[PDB]
């Protein structure tokens, strides 16, 4: 259907037909001298902007924006609630730019009403190297939809990341579009069932009642692992050559430099525990030897339409590592497979009694890396969500978000995709 995307017919992306041999650039090579130096151009009612982080007034435009008209489910009762503090990790990875938070306010009275953002990310499409850029936070205001503002967007930020030397992107979206390289499945593991439920986040399956579901989902007060502690500078190293190893295992993952990791997994100190972003945790052995690891960050739903409750804490399972599987086989063959799942099931089990006990609500996962050894086992149900991962200007071979063809967790082939969007 290409075709009937007026817009994306013109960008060097895949396409639905196309079969790939050879994964590589989609454009003839290309140089800064060759951009224009000139930022595209807009009715005369708006301006561009571009947002400095750190200023306030800034940070608080966009935080209201999003807020206000961003990402919502399916049917409209629920919107994602980017804290001013997510954005502050989210927004300054090592490598960022506030040329590429850009904004783009009414001139008139400067109402901030449209924002496209890129932080820089090195990639690893089948362990070939490549140096892009990750795109997320497009947004533009409700009053202003259609008015087909946002290829003039991605124009504007392809535009600006080329003059860096830059070519490639990874973006994820929920809508189908051209080159899904994957998709995934979000799914739910209740923390507070009850309060889903009294507000419409679920139902009740019948025959069951409340005290059935409640108890069916019930979480130890106390996580279940020795070793569990959570992670500290100190660790990095060793744990970091740990993920490193064990992400190897996926066709399609970011590939963290030492820093552009700390950063990622241990955020600003500061903060209080209903402030917090990032959730990371490992487990170090007697003899030191930290064999564990496992992160998760905080993203709330603001549930629009409810006189029981305003707010729906969430926990993202983010990133994990452990050396369970490989030290025993090459292949990721039976014996092994099972001998990485029983360890797994037994991390994010730790991860929702942690969850549960930072006040989430609802404990999320997608179907990617290896999730669905665990996912079905320890009550992660089927969202009604998916995500689907493209890259802009490469051909990439197909890679794997654990999905049978009828949306069911393939637990045999599991998920090929690495990364995990924010
Ligand atoms: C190497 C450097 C290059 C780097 C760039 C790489 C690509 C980046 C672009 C992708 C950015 C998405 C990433 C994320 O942020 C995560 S996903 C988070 C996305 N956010 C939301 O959905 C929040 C709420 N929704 C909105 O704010 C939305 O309003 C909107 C901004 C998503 C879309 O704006 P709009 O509804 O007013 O439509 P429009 O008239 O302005 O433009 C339409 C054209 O753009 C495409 N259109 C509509 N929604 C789209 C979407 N989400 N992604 C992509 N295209 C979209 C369509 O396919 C179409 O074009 P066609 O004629 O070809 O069919
Ligand atoms: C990069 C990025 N980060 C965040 C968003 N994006 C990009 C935007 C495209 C991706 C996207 C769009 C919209 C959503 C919101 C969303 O899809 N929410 C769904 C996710 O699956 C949801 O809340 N599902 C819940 C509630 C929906 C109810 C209203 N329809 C569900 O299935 N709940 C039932 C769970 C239940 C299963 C059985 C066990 C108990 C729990 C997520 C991601």
């Amino acid at each position: 259907a290409m075709k009937d995307h007026k817009f994306w017919r013109t960008q060097p992306v895949k396409d639905f037909d196309e079969k790939v041999v050879e994964e590589g650039p989609i454009d003839k090579p290309k140089t800064p001298e060759d951009i224009s130096d000139k930022p595209l151009p807009l009715l005369s009612s708006f301006e561009w902007c571009s947002i400095d982080v750190d200023n306030k007034k800034q940070l608080e435009d966009v935080f209201v924006l999003l807020n206000e008209n961003y990402v919502e489910d399916r049917d409209a009762g629920f919107r994602f609630n980017y804290t001013k503090e997510f954005f502050n990790w989210a927004l300054k990875s090592p490598g960022w730019k506030k040329d590429w938070h850009i904004g783009v306010r009414v001139k008139e009275t400067q109402k901030l009403v449209a924002f496209i953002s890129a932080i820089p990310v090195t990639l690893g499409v089948r362990g070939k190297q490549v140096p892009s850029v990750e795109i997320n936070f497009l947004c533009v205001h409700k009053q202003l939809r259609s008015k087909r503002l946002t290829p003039v967007l991605i124009k504007e930020i392809t535009r600006r990341v080329n003059k860096c030397d830059i070519w490639h992107a990874l973006y994820t979206a929920g809508i189908v579009l051209p080159a899904p390289v994957s998709t995934c499945r979000y799914t739910h593991r209740p923390l507070n069932w009850k309060k889903l439920y009294e507000v419409d986040f679920t139902g009740l399956p019948d025959g069951h009642t409340e005290e059935d579901m409640i108890a069916e989902n019930a979480l130890p007060a106390k996580t279940k692992t020795a070793g569990l502690r959570k992670l500290k500078k100190e660790d990095i190293d060793q744990v970091f050559e740990l993920f490193k190893r064990y992400q190897s295992r996926f066709e399609l993952i970011q590939i963290f430099t030492k820093e552009e990791f700390e950063h990622n997994f241990i955020g600003e100190e500061s903060l209080p525990l209903d402030k917090q972003v990032i959730f990371s945790y490992v487990v170090e052995q007697p003899d030191g030897k930290i064999t564990d690891f496992f992160s998760f960050y905080s993203l709330p739903f603001t549930i629009l339409n409810n006189t029981k409750y305003k707010d729906l804490g969430i926990g993202y399972l983010y990133y994990y590592a452990t050396d369970a599987d490989f030290q025993f086989k090459d292949r990721f063959d039976p014996k092994a497979t099972k001998a990485l799942k029983t360890r797994l099931c037994e991390l994010i089990y730790d991860a929702c009694i942690l969850a549960k006990n930072a006040n989430m609500d609802v404990f999320n996962a997608l179907t990617s890396q290896d999730n669905t050894l665990f996912l079905d086992d320890l009550k992660f149900g089927p969202g009604d969500g998916f995500l689907n991962f493209y890259l802009f200007n490469y051909r990439a071979k197909p890679i794997t978000g654990g999905l049978n063809p009828d949306n069911s967790n393939d637990i045999k082939r599991r998920s090929n995709v690495g990364v995990v969007m924010l």
